[PDB]
């Protein structure tokens, strides 16, 4: 990660020191007033809502380095009530007030850029899944997961695709059950030493082609490897 | 919108002049190996994706103002293969190449800002919706079709909310539920898509004040 390292070492030079969090903190919760810009480095997070009656809907996850936002950077106003939850045992993360990461960007446009391009992808990765999703149904769309999975996590190994994740964070319904299942028969995948394995990753690559074309664009180095 | 009019006088005082399309004109297809910037001033289009084997899918609508960038800023490279089709009547648009963009920007950052800011609107619009769909599978999808829609071109009346646009721009199980709701009301739509009104409510408070 070249971006992400001297996008750390700025903020560091800017005098904002990293922090850990651990399970079931928030990073930020629905009810902060201040609008943050949070840099989580390393670990992996969720942003979550709660619906009127309590109910916890986990809508995006994200997997250090990456940018989180809070507040709109030209009127400073909230994008929206959610929640930033780690999943991810303990992770470091910035956090960098909405209005001071209005300043450090305009002092410094490289940096500018790269926050810039990461809501880019972001952007694009939705109308890619989508994609993927209007053509196959959820055939295309679980493929997709498995397919996103699988190129940050895939480790080439002599006997299938060895998949770097915990057991349970990693499938954290019949529908989903009965792909799987055609999945596990036609060797595509396997659950083997209680860990998904993928041994024709081409089949996930061609149900979900433009979330695969995604991962080309915005991740080459990503996406070469195991290619 | 006074960012846009403002990005608008903006950009032609440093040489980029407006073009006016016809529906179903692409501004730009999937194909093309440049990658722009369209600051779609007027006018709605759609950005379309068409399969390998013909099939046309829609992704995404936009109206203007808004910014739509089929590069990425810096390294320049496509963020994906897209086709932006006009469905309006006619719309107006200035076409940018992306590596001019960054200069321009990069010298206003006030403008920075504006189209950061339209990029950030449309991620927490999809992460808004999908908090609906996961809640409301295809209806809170659907409903929060129909209330942005009326929000955008609302206008309060006794006889009830109305949008004023032709059958023109208009166009299974999804017109069997639009009939399953036909059979029973600003407020359903707002029932099972809230967090899609609580997005229009933060990004577009002044015109989600409408009916409110």
């Amino acid at each position: 990660n070249a971006q992400a390292e001297e996008f750390k070492k700025y903020l560091e030079t800017n005098g904002i020191k990293p922090k850990q969090f651990h399970k079931k903190e928030l990073i930020f919760n629905q009810w902060d007033p201040q609008e943050y810009c949070i840099f989580l480095y390393d670990g992996i997070t969720k942003l979550t809502s709660i619906s009127e009656n309590g109910t916890i809907m986990n809508l995006q996850y994200y997997k250090g380095a990456f940018v989180i936002m809070s507040g709109f950077i030209d009127t400073e106003t909230s994008v929206g009530y959610y929640n930033l939850e780690v999943i991810s045992e303990q992770a470091t993360a910035y956090v960098i007030k909405i209005n001071e990461l209005k300043e450090l960007l305009s002092k410094n446009l490289t940096h500018f850029f790269y926050v810039f391009q990461t809501l880019q992808k972001q952007v694009s990765y939705s109308l890619a899944k989508f994609n993927d999703f209007s053509i196959n149904g959820k055939l295309g769309s679980i493929c997709g997961q498995l397919l996103i999975l699988t190129y940050v996590y895939g480790k080439e190994t002599p006997d299938g695709i060895k998949i770097t994740l915990d057991n349970l964070t990693m499938q954290e319904s019949s529908a989903v059950s009965r792909i799987i299942s055609k999945l596990k028969q036609e060797k595509v995948i396997v659950y083997k030493n209680s860990c998904f394995y993928v041994q024709n990753l081409d089949y996930l690559k061609r149900y979900a082609p433009k979330l695969d074309e995604w991962f080309y664009l915005a991740c080459p180095a990503t996406w070469g490897k195991l290619n």
